[PDB]
């Protein structure tokens, strides 16, 4: 069965996407935006009160297989939305005015692999010509200074950038969806762990986004809000200098598509447990993260 305070396997998450949609048809619609290399369905939940030409915020989880708290957060977010709509003024306003496009798990094949074989797997699970080595790093696989830095051209490496940008079915599917909905998508949020950071562009170069001052102010406010709940300390800044240079990331790509608010979130913790964050921290992690995501949403709505 599904639990919001446990890590759920794909079969359970999949069944959950069907159930939560079935139970909340006036707030959620479910679509598939493609298949993974191994034929799993890439679900996308449109969360919001339906209406004509609404703006949207896009959020994905589960880019990286081992970052289990990421997957947990997208599920937590959806429950919070449906439970508090009509009762909490901000979320009610949010869902009335815009849609959240929530992609609960992008790298499903890798996620399944962390459940069945290797808890520390990162990449996709696609085959590579000429080698037995498996998988591409999905966050090195986007058309953003592709493979020029912080990436490997070797399929045996953890940051393999792929044979070409969007060579992976999963990243192609995500990019296709965002490109098809650029007129509506006002912010892109991609959830990772760990490090307790909010990053904005750029990572593929040391150059700064034109609205750099705005993004720094937004991230600064978001981390302050997050800390109010349990005192959790986040840092923030442009990817390249705040964590490390790395090309081919979806946050940079999305920004260069014209989505002016693009953030990579790195959730708890700081390395005590690392990727193996205890289930006992799921609820607190998700609760404080909700505050930061809602703050960003409120800001974006006031700047349409
Ligand atoms: C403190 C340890 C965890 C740090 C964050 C994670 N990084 C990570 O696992 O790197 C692993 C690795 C790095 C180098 C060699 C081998 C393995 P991540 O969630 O994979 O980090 C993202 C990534 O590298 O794709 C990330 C973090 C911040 C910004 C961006 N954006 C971007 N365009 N690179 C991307
Ligand atoms: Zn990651």
């Amino acid at each position: 069965g599904h639990s919001y305070e446990k890590y759920n396997n794909w079969e359970t998450i999949e069944a959950w996407t069907k159930q939560v949609t079935s139970e909340n048809p006036d707030l959620i619609s479910r679509t598939a935006i493609g298949t993974t290399f191994l034929g799993n369905n890439i679900y996308l939940l449109k969360v919001g009160k339906p209406g004509p030409n609404k703006p949207a915020i896009f959020m994905d989880c589960g880019f990286h297989a081992r970052e289990w708290i990421s997957h947990a957060f997208c599920q937590w977010f959806v429950r919070e939305a449906v439970l508090t709509y009509g009762y909490e003024s901000h979320m009610t306003e949010f869902l009335n005015k815009l849609d959240f496009y929530v992609l609960p798990v992008l790298n499903i094949d890798g996620y399944i692999y962390t459940w069945t074989k290797n808890r520390m797997w990162r990449k996709t699970r696609s085959t590579n010509a000429g080698t037995t080595c498996i998988g591409t790093d999905p966050n090195r696989n986007f058309d953003a200074g592709w493979c020029t830095t912080g990436a490997s051209t070797d399929p045996c490496d953890e940051t393999y950038c792929g044979s070409a940008a969007e060579s992976e079915k999963e990243t192609k599917a995500l990019a296709d969806f965002i490109r098809n909905n650029l007129s509506s998508i006002k912010a892109y949020l991609t959830i990772h762990s760990y490090s307790q950071m909010i990053l904005y562009p750029y990572s593929y170069d040391y150059k700064l986004p034109e609205n750099n001052a705005e993004l720094n102010n937004l991230a600064k406010a978001a981390v302050k809000e997050l800390a109010t709940l349990y005192g959790t300390k986040y840092t923030y800044g442009p990817g390249a200098t705040t964590i490390y240079p790395a090309a081919g990331g979806s946050d940079d790509w999305a920004y260069d598509q014209g989505i002016k608010y693009s953030f990579t979130f790195e959730l708890r913790d700081k390395g005590r447990y690392g990727f193996i964050l205890p289930e006992s921290q799921i609820q607190a992690t998700c609760e404080e993260t909700m505050l930061a995501i809602k703050y960003v949403t409120n800001y974006v709505l006031g700047h349409l």
